[PDB]
């Protein structure tokens, strides 16, 4: 019926387990896609393993890194992390490549696309009011909290480049941005005025109408590539 | 009339606003004369402002690492984050170039130089006694924050230039030592010292002798280059 | 007489001072046979010495930093610095190379090998029981505690090289695991079992009949090297 009733129900479901696979799924297939990931798989699997921890968690290590927490806390998640690890067996090394078919039909990536964006909204958000809780007025531990909690990998990428072996220091996600690390700081921007009280709307809201954006552009993008 | 009573006064000089914001000119006024760094801003100026955040804030967060704290514990405080981003706009992007022709003007860019000494040693015997404060006879960890209080930026120079998109891994800081770098280890021993109590000297009274040696050094070193 | 009763009193062995220096002997003996490292010594002795600390300290190192605590914790233990680092200025700096001489000598070279085998099978099981304290279910933090306990440098051998001017990111360990690097993979996950209560035997018997394989394998490969 009313619109914030509906922005509450939203902002609100439980991402665990079917949102937060989705996001192990779309991100470990973006790791397949790296070169030499396959080959890497065969001759080094706890390497190849480590690779796919840090494309699921890595927002959670940059931000407990960010804070002075342990980086591996959200390790402690047990549940989370066996799930995150049947999703990379199951697209390195399902017979007949079978898991990997089924996920990389478009109709089914890209659901599960926009269900990843789902997450790296509330994501954003949370990083924003765990840094708050710290620092009341850290406007910029604010922002750079909900930044790494929405980026996540890409942050740290010449150093998961490091750890396949390859090193590229021409170029890093600060010095250029791609689209979801630009996005993902505007986001954090917002939620953080919305923190302030000085943007005048509800988080629910704030939560629905930003996470419709990424999902429309996120999705567009990549059904056009 | 007594000298003690004059270290005393020296030693409790306000360092905010006026004695930051000559460190940030300082160390900003570096950023610029740094290969690129004039186009980066143009390009990457995110990349470019969080450079010059290094430069103004890389002594905390090197400090807060060692120790285990939120690296960027020292940005809850909004004033002088905002401070230093005034400083590296007006040097950057000030019509005319104006700004950066005044504080470059010799007179006025050798009184900039002694300020930041005061606070560098200032910054050094900080990190002493809150190492100290933690750790009673951590002789090491002492001597180890107060280091790194005073080289700044300069021990973390491989990754401010990865940041740029630069890697020269043949060379870093510990294993070739500006004289910044070793006068601040230097300094860190005294202080470690006098925090023994080994040294009979009171902590007003090495402060200001420190950091007239400092003066006179960084000015002359100035002055000649 | 039994030999639990055995195991009991080889488990709590004092590590220090002895069975450490053995570890730092070892450790900067490996340093030493490094590519330009007596050259470091000679021209960057600051830095070698901070090489060695990195050799002897590292398990520390790496444990602290995992679980969010101050990396240079460990440093506060002010003899156990002070003896790693007479290690290093003996092994260094010794008139004659005399002490390089005497603890080379193979027969007192594979004893110390094996007592350093002691200290890192004690290192991994108190990884262990320390991640657990702080997480009572957090298996896959206590087995990466436990892992860069046993490990040390060598899971942060590309920065060590960093350190001394080198830079091969084509290899790291994590991509190819040296024997000591897979063998304290293999054991933390036993002492991971262990605390799980999922391995019926005591923490007294596995740490005697691992330290002996640990023994075995390392003298072997010693001696036929
Ligand atoms: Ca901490
Ligand atoms: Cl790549
Ligand atoms: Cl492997
Ligand atoms: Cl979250
Ligand atoms: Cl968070
Ligand atoms: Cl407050
Ligand atoms: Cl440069
Ligand atoms: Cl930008
Ligand atoms: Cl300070
Ligand atoms: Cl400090
Ligand atoms: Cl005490
Ligand atoms: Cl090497
Ligand atoms: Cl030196
Ligand atoms: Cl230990
Ligand atoms: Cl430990
Ligand atoms: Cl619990």
């Amino acid at each position: 019926l009313q619109l914030g009733e509906l922005a509450a129900a939203f902002a609100s479901v439980p991402v665990f387990p079917l949102f937060d696979a989705a996001y192990f799924i779309v991100s470990v297939l973006y790791l397949k896609y790296e070169p030499g990931a396959v080959e890497m798989s065969r001759k080094s699997p706890f390497a190849s393993w480590l690779c796919a921890m840090l494309h699921c968690f890595g927002s959670y290590i940059l931000a407990d890194l960010l804070l002075g927490e342990s980086p591996i806390h959200y390790f402690s998640n047990n549940s989370s992390v066996i799930l995150a690890t049947a999703v990379w067996y199951l697209i390195f090394f399902c017979p007949m490549n079978l898991f990997y078919k089924c996920v990389s039909f478009l109709p089914v990536k890209l659901i599960f696309v926009a269900m990843k964006e789902v997450v790296r909204v509330r994501k954003i958000a949370a990083g924003v009011h765990h840094a708050h809780h710290q620092y009341h007025h850290g406007w910029f531990i604010m922002m750079a909290t909900g930044w790494v909690k929405g980026s996540g990998v890409a942050l740290m990428s010449n150093f998961e480049q490091l750890l396949r072996g390859v090193w590229r220091p021409e170029t890093n996600e600060i010095l250029h941005m791609s689209f979801p690390t630009k996005a993902s700081l505007y986001g954090t921007v917002l939620f953080t005025l919305q923190q302030t009280h000085w943007l005048p709307v509800s988080e629910a809201n704030l939560v629905f109408f930003f996470t419709m954006f990424m999902i429309v552009c996120k999705v567009f993008m990549t059904a056009t590539h």
